[PDB]
């Protein structure tokens, strides 16, 4: 059962309870455990793990949230028990699509069926839950002025989850985007992803501008709401719990409920949950893998408790596209162009007719340098900046590398593929006469 977690819709730039009309406002915390050959896999899912998620869910009632932010789940493995004890609450999943070794690379930015294919195996694992608030297709890729240029993917990466979704069978789980707080890149980075044809369909902010006793004036809230007032999508705090001064007051969360910010802001979700040699966490878990509660625990109950947002209503709010961001050089790069949805036949084409191949299983951009130089890599090159994107750029790197390696084609016809490696073989399927 999940009658005590309705499906949360999005109306204009606010989020409401599916049943009963009201406006829907995040009281939330991260939640998100880490491990200090490849039998397992490099991030922990506690919501995959019964034993993890009851023994904390207790807890986490008694802080008051309503949400978790879960940046990493493994779709392999179920989480209807910790979902379905998580609903029994009233508590709510923002689920990050991307994990930390398929994520849009922002040194190297791609959109790609290897991502794409993550982001599906994530929508398809975990959109049978109500109480799925959202998804992120991305989580501070352009962080900074020198890599506005990987928005554009992040942008094609929304669209392409969306349309999925919306040619699954799914409740129509809204997809939105995490950002940074850089000063120079932030005003850019919200009007592009609400510009042109692609929208996020919300937009969290990881906040961090408020630390110890300060105030909505001083800390830079009233700018940064002044900033967001008419903004076309449900905006809230991604991230938020500044611990320059400890044990964390909190005193932002009586700002951000108040009457104020509650008529822009969604709320927010405090970072974090578990203590990881970082102070962040509320609580530890010790040797003996109990719970033990930290000094931030009772200022977040607290203030969790004392919170009370006076939204508006689905029909009392019911009662020309934006202009993308101009490109300036060394300040914003990123093309309104996007690049196009991922063809998993047309690079599957790749495998099966392909005469040089090289499997995955520092290798990458010294082979690319040496076979680029031979052949013309541009059909694999994709450029955010000027909006040019090669017919073969959005295929998997292994492809993309056994493309070049393939174009062999010296014209032996003996089998021999001109690459030293043990990773490359000749495919014999190439032979077999998309
Ligand atoms: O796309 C982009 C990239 O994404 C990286 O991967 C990120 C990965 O870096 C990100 O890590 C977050 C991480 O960003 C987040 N976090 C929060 C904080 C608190 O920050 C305090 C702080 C705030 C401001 C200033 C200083 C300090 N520190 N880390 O913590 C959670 C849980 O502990 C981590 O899962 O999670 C995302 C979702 O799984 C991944 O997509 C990739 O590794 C990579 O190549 C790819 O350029
Ligand atoms: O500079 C790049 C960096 O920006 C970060 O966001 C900053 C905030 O960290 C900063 O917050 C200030 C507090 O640290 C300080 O104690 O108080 C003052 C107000 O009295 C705060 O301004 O504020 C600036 C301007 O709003 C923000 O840009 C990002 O979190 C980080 O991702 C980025 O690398």
């Amino acid at each position: 059962s999940f009658e005590k977690t309705p499906a949360i819709k999005i109306v204009g730039n606010k989020f409401f309870d599916s049943e009963s009309g009201e406006q829907f406002f995040i009281k939330g915390i991260a939640y998100q455990l880490q491990r200090s050959g490849a039998f397992e896999t490099s991030y922990i899912d506690a919501l995959a793990d019964p034993k993890i998620c009851l023994r904390d869910i207790p807890f986490l009632k008694m802080l008051g949230v309503n949400t978790l932010r879960v940046y990493a789940i493994d779709p392999t493995k179920s989480h209807d028990i910790c979902m379905e004890a998580l609903s029994a609450e009233g508590m709510y999943v923002l689920l990050d699509l991307s994990e930390p070794d398929i994520s849009i690379n922002r040194e190297n930015p791609s959109w790609d069926v290897h991502i794409f294919e993550r982001y599906k195996s994530v929508i398809d694992a975990m959109s049978s839950f109500p109480n799925l608030l959202g998804y992120f297709a991305g989580n501070e890729v352009t962080n900074d002025h020198t890599n506005t240029f990987a928005s554009p993917f992040v942008k094609a990466a929304i669209r392409d989850a969306k349309e999925y979704i919306s040619h699954s069978n799914h409740r129509k789980i809204p997809v939105g985007y995490s950002t940074n707080d850089d000063a120079m890149t932030r005003d850019n980075l919200a009007r592009y992803f609400v510009c042109g044809d692609v929208k996020a369909d919300f937009y969290g902010i990881n906040m961090y501008e408020w630390c110890g006793y300060s105030t909505y004036g001083t800390s830079g809230y009233r700018e940064r709401t002044k900033e967001f007032e008419g903004y076309p999508i449900p905006v809230f705090f991604s991230e938020f719990g500044c611990n320059l001064v400890r044990p964390r007051p909190f005193t932002e969360v009586s700002a951000l409920y108040g009457n104020k910010m509650s008529s822009v802001w969604s709320g927010g979700l405090a970072y974090m949950y578990f203590e990881e040699e970082n102070e962040y966490g509320v609580v530890k878990i010790n040797d003996n893998d109990g719970v033990d509660i930290l000094p931030d625990f009772k200022n977040l109950k607290k203030e969790f408790a004392k919170a009370d947002p006076k939204g508006i209503t689905e029909e009392e709010y019911l009662t020309e596209s934006v202009e993308c961001p101009h490109i300036a050089v060394g300040v914003w790069e990123a093309n309104e162009k996007l690049p196009e949805t991922p063809d998993r036949s047309k690079c599957a084409c790749l495998d099966e007719i392909l005469p040089c191949e090289i499997v995955p299983f520092g290798k990458y951009e010294e082979y690319f340098s040496y076979l680029c130089s031979k052949v013309d890599c541009s059909d694999i090159l994709a450029n955010g900046k000027t909006g040019e994107y090669g017919e073969f750029s959005d295929c998997s790197v292994e492809q993309k590398l056994s493309l070049q390696l393939s174009k062999y084609c010296i014209g032996a016809n003996d089998r021999h593929c001109p690459l030293n490696d043990k990773n490359v073989y000749f495919n014999l399927e190439s032979l077999q006469p998309c």
